[PDB]
């Protein structure tokens, strides 16, 4: 069934009340339920119909009568049927009882059990996989809740609310009531039992002085990585109140660590649940992306409480509204916790990879889709990433200070409700008409970022008047037709801009923002004394592609000497493009000519010069230096490239990089040298409270250079690498093992290397993710290894994703043009959609830009795709996506 937005329509029934009593067993689970309901009136004498799936009905009733079924009820496994005469015409109860198996759910969706753990993931439409329900998100209830189970194996049980109750029970069980009386949807439902372990903490809210207690918990064996979550938890209530104004307003917070989660986290009201690897680590056992990654993900669920707990969707178009938003508000509070460039820089460069990708595949969708068929596969790069980046415009445009004043109005109007798109962008137009001071002004065409797909390209020409002192910026947009709109209207595109005196390097004039809003437009600066270098998009002001126009000249001027880091790394990022597509097209030539001899255009000399300034550095940011070393993404690259031939790619990469190396490796050498002491600096190792972003950046500079002097063979380089395997920190000497690759002592820090990694479930995951992403010409005969011995038949996504995906960017191997790669990955996917369709559907995501490579590759990727969908038991999920990647 496809469901379409433009037919929202309010049920003809409500939901008061919801009473649950859930009874956990070993061989099975029942959940009785008591709704209480009542007639809405948009009601016109329907059935009543619940969503149910899977469920095994013991009894079903309305008040408190017995409902018998085919005379006065139907249930097909998805959909239980009230026949209209049997549903009463006024406030009512319908109650049921039925039977299901969290110990055999390994979708991870509804209740199931990770590990020794039974917990729940509803959203989107996972409630009904654990009762009856009306499941979408307009239908605001108040929960009861009671678990119950054995004492010895489930000690603690969480649900939603207040816990009002616990209860001794004949036979070695307990059970634990929970009452949460604020109206919620169903999808921020959670329930958790088990052998819990917990660090806590009292916070004091800044304005109401409440007191919340703060929980966090994993199972025993990991208690000790929990240290840092909590602190992230203080640091994200602490952010909310300090930019937003904005206390919690619940007595208590629980986040739940589980091991086998389909996703990061989830933002169940008061009852937050994470994948255990982006909840828990120590520096013992984790790398350092590790705690950026928990921070991100402790901050996002937090954020949600108020965009997306307090203030709710009316249906599931609008997930943008609460996923764009909360995103755009953890990333606010990562790059106040952080005080990095990179991060900033590291979503962008995640936005022009991923999204930019998806975005120009046949899988294309606006931030706002028009209709679905599948909730599991909706939750994509766009609706998150692009969604971010369009919520964070409005900030562009409007200033800190306006901006926070639009965004309280959308809170103040609608907390405690549903909301849609319209309702945000009518409060930031509200504050939009007090900073340009009329009412006149309005959003309407801004709203053109939620409805319209496609990555809009700007390009720009320049005009200087020496005599007249005056400057012009020539501004133009386009976005491509799609499938979505034949037509593309000019969208509200904010251009953050300075302009850069090439003589001192000095900024021209102030802070400024070009606001495009038509198909072209020339904005003109006068008393500009000398032709300036502009700086464009400053801090990546609009998710565009940025066509600047510039001289590889004028941009090593700006690398070297511009305010902006996003600018500075653009123009690093257009250099090496320049060159990219240039030296492919040299290499394809050869390659199709079968020529006998041909040249390559060089490196140009004074950008290598740049960087080596920029390296030489002392007050130079650690981090910048690795992006600037580094070529673009390869699924950065390829959205230049039509019929990309990978091989090619690969051998443009190999000339540049070497290029580089041939004259900057004794500087590359020095840097890895001096920048030990610090990057590797053991003083607070034992302190999993103080995290150290400048100096995680320094480690990862030094295991950059250090893989780039690896694959050079620099002399002598094994001594380093062998030494760098003895490192106490996981990032050091995961990364002495992929960069041994290139020596014949790989496989003794294989070795070396799992046995420290193996007795830690995450760390061993990292180990297989660094095996799995060794730049190996053995790497087929390692990943079969590697089933054979570690991964076997786990269902853990987690282990399954860790041994594949990083191989799948292989670009060399995993696009061998024998096509065995892409039957490697496509047997996995078909394996993996008998028990979890959401993950196989995840493992599809190197067949996106199937249509972008060669045409023999095109070919052979398609082949797997078409043997996938002819699998009998194909999921819906899985069905669903490929068809709409293969156009069908
Ligand atoms: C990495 C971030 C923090 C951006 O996202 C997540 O970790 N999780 C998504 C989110 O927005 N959390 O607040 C998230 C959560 C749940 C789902 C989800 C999970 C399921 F099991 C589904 F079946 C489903 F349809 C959606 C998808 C993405
Ligand atoms: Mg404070
Ligand atoms: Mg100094
Ligand atoms: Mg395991
Ligand atoms: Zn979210």
């Amino acid at each position: 069934k496809i469901h379409y937005r433009k037919d929202y329509k309010p049920s003809g029934f409500i939901i008061n009340q919801v009473t649950l009593n859930i009874n956990i067993h070993d061989q099975e689970t029942i959940v009785r339920s008591v709704l209480d309901m009542d007639i809405s009136k948009h009601n016109v004498g329907e059935d009543l119909v619940f969503d149910g799936v899977g469920l095994k009905i013991n009894e079903i009733s309305i008040n408190n009568k017995k409902l018998v079924e085919g005379e006065e009820y139907t249930y097909d496994n998805e959909f239980l049927t009230i026949f209209s005469k049997f549903v009463p015409k006024s406030k009512f109860a319908f109650s049921s009882e039925v039977i299901i198996h969290p110990e055999t759910n390994y979708a991870l969706t509804g209740l199931y059990k990770s590990k020794n753990i039974i917990v729940s993931q509803c959203e989107a439409t996972g409630f009904r996989r654990i009762t009856f329900f009306i499941d979408r998100p307009d239908m605001m209830a108040k929960y009861d809740v009671t678990v119950t189970a054995d004492k010895e194996k489930y000690p603690v049980l969480l649900s939603n609310g207040d816990k009002v109750n616990e209860f001794e029970i004949p036979g070695g069980r307990h059970g634990a009531r929970f009452n949460d009386p604020p109206l919620k949807p169903c999808y921020l439902f959670a329930v958790v039992a088990g052998d819990l372990k917990h660090l806590s903490a009292t916070y004091i809210t800044k304005y109401t002085k409440k007191k919340v207690e703060l929980y966090v918990f994993s199972e025993e064996k990991y208690v000790s990585k929990l240290q840092w979550a909590l602190e992230c938890l203080k640091k994200s209530m602490a952010f909310d109140e300090d930019y937003f104004g904005l206390e919690y307003d619940l007595s208590r917070l629980n986040l739940v660590a589980v091991s086998d989660f389909n996703v990061g986290a989830m933002e169940n009201k008061g009852l937050n649940i994470f994948n255990a690897n982006s909840l828990l680590a120590s520096k013992k056992n984790s790398i350092d992306f590790s705690y950026a990654r928990i921070l991100t993900v402790v901050g996002h669920e937090y954020f949600h409480q108020y965009t997306g707990n307090r203030v709710t969707l009316r249906d599931w178009f609008q997930l943008t509204l609460k996923e764009g938003l909360t995103v755009h508000r953890e990333n606010l509070f990562s790059e106040e916790m952080t005080k990095t460039v990179t991060t900033r820089l590291s979503h962008v460069d995640l936005l022009r990879s991923v999204q930019f990708l998806e975005d120009s595949s046949p899988l294309s969708h606006p931030i706002r889709p028009e209709s679905y068929v599948s909730m599991e596969n909706f939750y994509t790069t766009t609706v998150y990433d692009k969604g971010s980046e369009v919520m964070r415009m409005y900030l562009t445009i409007l200033g800190e200070e306006y901006y926070k004043k639009g965004f309280d109005i959308y809170i103040k109007k609608n907390d405690g409700n549903t909301a849609t798109c319209e309702d945000f962008n009518y409060a930031m137009e509200q504050a939009y008409k007090m900073k340009k001071a009329d009412n006149s002004a309005n959003l309407n065409q801004y709203l053109l970022w939620f409805s319209q797909s496609g990555t809009p390209h700007v390009s720009f020409k320049y005009n200087y008047d020496a005599e007249k002192k005056q400057y012009s910026i020539h501004v133009n947009q386009y976005t491509k037709p799609d499938e979505n709109q034949k037509e593309k209207k000019p969208l509200f595109i904010p251009i953050s801009v300075g302009l850069i005196n090439p003589e001192n390097g000095k900024e021209m004039i102030s802070q400024t923002t070009l606001e495009l809003t038509k198909e072209s437009d020339t904005f003109v600066f006068n008393n500009i004394a000398v032709k300036p270098i502009p700086s464009l998009f400053r801090g990546f002001s609009a998710p565009v592609y940025i066509e600047d126009q510039l001289t590889d000249e004028e941009r090593i001027l700006l690398l070297k000497y511009d305010s902006d880091a996003f600018v500075r790394y653009n123009s690093c990022t257009n250099i090496y493009m320049k060159q990219i597509l240039m030296n492919y097209n040299e290499f394809l030539k050869a390659k199709n000519e079968k020529l006998e001899s041909f040249q390559l255009t060089p490196v140009n000399a004074q950008f290598i010069d740049a960087i080596k300034y920029l390296l030489e550095d002392p007050h130079a940011d650690a981090g910048f230096k690795s992006y600037i070393v580094s070529l673009p993404q390869d699924r950065y690259i390829i959205n230049f490239v039509s019929n990309l031939d990978t091989d090619v790619l690969a051998d443009t990469k190999e000339y540049i990089y070497k290029q580089i190396g041939d004259k900057l490796n004794d500087v590359y050498y020095k840097m890895f040298k001096s920048l030990e002491a610090k990057a590797d600096d053991l003083t607070y190792f034992n302190d999993e409270s103080h995290v150290d972003f400048d100096q995680m950046n320094m480690r990862t500079l030094r295991n950059t250079l250090l893989s780039l002097l690896s694959k050079a063979q620099y002399p002598n380089i094994l001594n380093e690498i062998i030494e760098h395997s003895k490192s106490p920190y996981p990032s050091n000497w995961l990364t002495s093992l992929s960069v041994s690759a290139y020596f014949d002592k790989y496989f003794e820090l294989y070795d070396k290397t799992y046995k420290l990694s193996k007795d830690d479930e995450l760390l061993l995951q990292e180990w297989l993710k660094t095996v799995s992403r060794s730049d190996r010409k053995d790497i087929y005969e390692i990943l079969k290894k590697l089933e054979n011995e570690v991964l076997k038949d786990s269902k853990n996504p987690n282990d399954i994703r860790a041994v594949y995906l990083p191989f799948t960017n292989n670009l060399r191997r995993f696009h061998d043009i024998s096509g065995k790669g892409y039957k490697l990955i496509a047997e996995v996917i078909t394996k993996t959609d008998k028990f979890n369709p959401m993950v196989a559907t995840q493992l599809c995501e190197p067949f996106k830009l199937w249509n972008k490579l060669d045409t023999k590759r095109q070919e052979l990727m398609l082949n797997e795709m078409n043997t996938m969908l002819q699998e009998p038991q194909i999921s819906n999920n899985l069905k669903e996506y490929l068809l709409r990647l293969t156009n069908k």
